[PDB]
């Protein structure tokens, strides 16, 4: 789809893709995250987390730190290359992002910070 993805995480731990291509033309890329089921964000909330594959363990131990009101993420991390909101069942969000914050020859991770989650929530984005 052109510029964009949409991702869904569901009451068992999944995301529905592990593998993201951003074609190098488009200027934006968008994700839409929702959240099919029935359980609450803080049983079961997750997010949708972009950063380079060596930073990505850093984002997710800050983050757990940082609490459910915070969406589990470190305030202003400068390795978060983009992010949508913690959200439970029934609930929508979409982040937007500058396709030029990726450089070819760099490994990209998406990955849900939920407590303990990213275990299961993570994968791939790749520019093609
Ligand atoms: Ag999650």
């Amino acid at each position: 789809a052109e510029c964009s993805v949409d991702i869904q995480g569901n009451d068992q731990m999944q995301f529905n893709t592990n593998a993201i291509t951003v074609d190098k033309s488009c200027k934006q890329f968008t994700v839409n995250l929702s959240h099919p089921g029935n359980l609450p964000k803080n049983v079961m909330g997750h997010n949708w987390v972009l950063s380079t594959a060596a930073d990505m363990q850093g984002v997710v131990t800050d983050g757990m730190a940082s609490g459910l009101d915070k969406d589990y993420l470190k305030p202003d991390d400068s390795r978060v290359i983009a992010h949508t909101k913690l959200i439970g069942s029934g609930e929508k969000d979409s982040v937007t992002f500058d396709v030029s914050k990726l450089k070819e020859g760099e490994q990209y991770m998406f990955f849900c910070t939920f407590p303990g989650h990213s275990a299961l929530m993570k994968g791939t984005l790749t520019l093609k």
